[PDB]
């Protein structure tokens, strides 16, 4: 037998220290490592190219996402940056969504002002739009699913097959679900990244990125440039990360019986016009959603009636949802992109991507439902009372 | 509404820092404080007194547990030796259970020896051994439910409240349950204290203790004698406590889940001679676990078929379980107490605490219950082929 | 060639990774160590009873010491504590100085109140009162010198071979000064210990103890006992302080410059009644310091003229001296003992010790010698105005 | 008065914590910070953009450089990643050393290939060489003195007003000396950049880059790149760092002491045909050192007489100089630069640069100079004993 991936995840690491046995992994900070008398580097030599606590979670994505290896970088936009360097030269044309999380939408376009590359963006979901985007011959195509923050789903097994076709790689980011809801590799996909900032980590203590190849020589490709560029992540973040990976399918179980109960109190609720939530068989993109995922997750935005002045009275006495920035934490979160998450796009790259101005965004912790039911129930009513 | 023990857990660092708004809480390492010019000392002075991290992780396990405060140590033996110096001296006499942490029992043994107090070692299950005890006007009386490692349970209302009419003060280690699934301040004990290092850590990169006193008066003398005698943790310490804390409720889901499957596979295995789980009907204690626990918990002992010869075939070959000491990590881990955990017991402590040579404990995990019954059914058979 | 105190302390657990060569030492966080199969304790077991990352730090002290081993605390009062339970029982007599610092004071006192051991105060400096308490055959006398905050210079050849001559033990508090300047083992004490908080770790970011003995024997029993009593230190804190004790031959050289000048400043100035400090030729002790230390050091206590309104007006306006607990860090100093390091004792007990109500002690750091010179210069006007 | 940059390092962030007045500054690992209700962004928001621990770092380095504002990112190799995206476009051209670190070579040759800027490598020592290069209107000038590992110097004043005078602004690699020994800024360069890795560091443990920009709007520049490319560092890293600054000063007091007690040892020894250092009258370059550094350093390399063979038994036996890549760290270190860390090169952009294959490299640390001496001493006889 191998094991299970939840198996992996929480063992990765764990009695694997050739110098005491000792059951958690040693944090190695060290910058160098010794050679073996004259001519003979060791297996590492240097941290920004190689370090062993980086490398088991490197190893234990890898493991998880089903890989040839991982490389680990200091940010999750780090990740994104490295696959654009390795893969794409001026003259090649990247593919990106029209709903792209923010950060990436400022750096594709800063880097394609430059004449790094030429940058078309299209919707995936559209077949006339993707193919449009696809016969102008790509070197990459950039997928996230879900999307943030509308949870608009990208058929992978299409895309990815459609890419091929015309000799696309494609990378897709894999942050909102994680390697326990969604598996790119499954599907024939090249490369999967993340920002482990979020639901990998799960602690809200450490920004980091990681990229997955599917194959060998990718991967080799990605460590060469990742060791070149000086994007490799901090060994003590990696030692917190691998803590973080270990509770992550225990953390998702909680995370999406909470989301489970807010959906059903948000849907058809008086003050609220609209959930976005893949769990709900009237979101376009659910049966997608329940087949290429193992779950629905616990991202989820919502339209609160009443403007401005009722999303002020909604936000303002939450106990136990923080009004900020980030997601995939233990802890609840609400943003208003618009002024938040998505404040690095235009007014009408935002419009074009269909992100209003009464639009909250809900990162699900695992805190009591009903203690998060009792706080949002409490803010519908506040929003009421403004009209 | 008060919020859940899980919301209170989860939410333990979050939003309290006034510097910059950080979410989770920042790390102060800082062995002082400065005072505000000449005369005014700060709410902290010097950390090995009062420090914000590690008062952090003491206000979450006191909300947790229902006290008025809380103090942690660098080790939960540490939170032991705290709560002996805190309440004895010469002349008192000390009531402890047969059945403790083999380390509790070197501990109460060393200091009883010098003349710090007069030690009474009863058997807390049984009332004849209790009344006995009681009858001699003990000052303090700890008890370790469930008990490490044959899981023996001890009425916490019947107990507390036997030693409350003789005017004992009464400790229990919680431990073996956390403050998650068991709280003895409810049943009034004056005292309740932890190894952090198992489950209130919960990942095996920890030591540390803790004490919740249900009374401020009691509470104000332990954070006294932890300043006096050293015995205060380290504050990157109780930041990974803390953040293994966020974890406690979204484990100990699994870790039950795990341990009610492995339950039903050892209880009437034709290898497996006897299991020590409250979760089984037939433990005795189960109807009083059930009573004044939310839980049955994921630590569990069983006796194989076949002597040594078994016990050896069953232990090498695990793959999911690391024979190793500790208990409530992430990470399934077996232990043989004999020879391991209560090797610091004499022969006839353990003989007298019924603690055999051929007793296996498990530290049940969080991985996937499909893995951990693989791994045990093949040591089952492993320890079945040594019989011919 | 064994190597010098500079050497060892720099070089303390470099290229001593089994694993991967790492220079720096790997972080063993790990509370347990796996067995090697059945019936097979590896070297460690579990991080309360031994921690390989602990145990560089007690190498470290041990060799720089001269002694057998060291063992790790949580605190320094742990320390003390350590060496209080491995050693007495009740009916044993404890000799201390009447003026150590004012902790170790509320420890003696509080323990013998209780009845653990019957505690004599002694003036170990006077050898009428040192005969006195060696009379009354005591188990184990205790030496502080320096002593905090007076600088009183106890001998230690003539107090240590009197206590070994009526059968006690000796235990020298070396926090002061550190291995790096007085080495009580070479004079034939049982044990010495420290205060890893101040110079070893020299950076105010860890509370720690260790307790070096002579004879590995005592050293067994002190490893017994902190391993019983839980009071052993954790690993991420002993890393911190090893990497605090590679510096603390190249920060005592210019700690001392620095106390060196500032000494000169103090001593005679107008403003100053008497100044505290072992390196002054009229300080009681100056030859008895220059023999028996390496080094007079960087801690020094000073009484200004003008009572009490003198003081405040030199504290306020303190640029580079915070005014805090705790010494021995990179950064400058300053404390009021009666109110603050002292406050534990009562009115009484400092009055045996002749800690005064207007009695300033620095802690000297390693900041320029003309910054400090400047601080002080316009703390003295500040103080001279107020006449 | 403001303080020595001695002082500044030494207090950086201390009492500087308005939560608890902790003296030593808090370690703010957090991804994400709570708005301070609706629509009210506080200082920091989320780490990858800015955060506290790490800005005290920015803010100590810009402070020692001179500088408007410093960046911190997670390598040295991303700091000039950092500066090569802010200031440079397909059609800009960079002006590199011939003898630059054979990571920067690396790196330009490597985003040159693939048309992100052209490239011209000139040798700013010579005259003809710089004036040939500055004459095709060159957009960033980098100067890399010392150089490494050869320690050629480069005229500070004469390349960056050469470099004005034709409109190219000038950024300096100053990983060598750090701020404590050399200001670029001062000579009125744009930018200087450091591998934190190596002295700022001082103990081998994080690897960490820096940059610093005299003018405020090239700093907001930096700040805005460094956050859209996720180069970002982590807050651990930046903690560890800003401790590991607070004894810069200190410790290469004795870094330069024993540095030229390894000089004189090693320079007209019979075993040694040439020493690279710029502390010798005799090394090209040392009147320039003299004049635009306050020392001379502790990296210096030297030729053994005997080719291969020598050089291994030189190298095997060396008890405190361990073999391994980096510099600046307190443990001393040798390298062979060619197998080593000048691997990275072709076998003749090397003999170009003039790095030879008898050719070692000392990273001299603060151990005790006789401990270091009788080192050396002994591998000189084991490379004479070769003959
Ligand atoms: C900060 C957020 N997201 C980060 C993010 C990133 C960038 O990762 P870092 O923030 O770790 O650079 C990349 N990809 C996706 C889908 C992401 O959501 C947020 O939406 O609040
Ligand atoms: C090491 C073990 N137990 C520790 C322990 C302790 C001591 O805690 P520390 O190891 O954290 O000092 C206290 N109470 C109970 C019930 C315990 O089980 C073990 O049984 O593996
Ligand atoms: C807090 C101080 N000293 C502590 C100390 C201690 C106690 O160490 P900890 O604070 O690390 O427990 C022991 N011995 C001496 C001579 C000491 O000065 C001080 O005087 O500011
Ligand atoms: C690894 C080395 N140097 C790194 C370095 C770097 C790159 O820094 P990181 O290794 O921190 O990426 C940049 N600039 C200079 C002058 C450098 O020496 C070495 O020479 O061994």
């Amino acid at each position: 037998t191998p094991c299970t991936a939840a198996t992996a995840a929480v063992r990765a690491g764990i009695d694997r220290d050739t110098a005491y046995g000792a059951v958690t992994p040693p944090i190695v900070l060290s910058s160098n490592f010794s050679f073996d008398g004259f001519g003979n580097k060791r297996q590492y030599d240097y941290t920004r190219s190689g370090n062993p606590t980086r490398d088991l979670l490197g190893e234990a994505l890898a493991e998880l996402e089903g890989g040839a290896g991982g490389v680990i970088t200091s940010t999750g936009m780090g990740a994104i940056n490295l696959v654009l360097n390795a893969v794409l030269q001026p003259g090649d044309t990247l593919v990106v969504p029209h709903d792209a999380y923010g950060g990436s939408w400022r750096l594709f376009n800063a880097l394609a002002k430059k004449g790094h590359f030429a940058l078309i963006t299209a919707d995936l979901t559209v077949p006339r739009s993707l193919a449009d985007a696809l016969a102008q011959s790509p070197k990459l195509v950039l997928i996230e699913t879900p999307s943030n923050p509308l949870l608009r789903i990208t058929d992978l097994r299409f895309v990815i097959e459609a890419a091929k076709k015309v000799g696309a790689l494609t990378v897709v980011d894999n942050t909102f679900l994680s390697p326990a809801l969604q598996k790119p590799l499954d599907f024939g996909a090249d490369l999967v990244l993340h920002s482990t900032t979020k639901y990998i980590n799960g602690h809200s203590d450490v920004v980091g990125g990681a990229v997955v190849a599917r194959d060998a020589e990718l991967h080799q490709q990605l460590v060469w440039w990742a060791n070149a560029l000086g994007l490799t992540g901090s060994p003590f973040d990696a030692f917190l990360t691998l803590r973080g990976l270990r509770t992550l399918d225990a953390r998702l179980r909680v995370h999406q019986e909470n989301a489970d109960a807010i959906a059903e109190l948000l849907d058809g609720h008086a003050m609220v016009n609209q959930v976005y939530f893949p769990g709900l068989a009237t979101h376009p993109g659910h049966a997608l959603a329940a087949r290429q995922q193992k779950g629905f997750g616990a991202m989820m935005s919502f339209e609160l009636e009443g403007g401005e002045a009722a999303v002020r009275a909604f936000v303002d006495g939450l106990r136990y949802f923080t009004l900020a920035e980030s997601l995939g934490g233990v802890e609840s979160l609400i943003a208003h992109p618009a002024s938040m998450t998505h404040a690095a796009m235009t007014a009408e790259a935002r419009a074009a991507a269909g992100i209003s101005d009464g639009l909250l965004r809900l990162s699900i912790g695992i805190e009591s439902a009903e203690d998060l039911l009792i706080d949002l129930r409490a803010g519908l009513s506040r929003a009421e009372a403004t009209l």
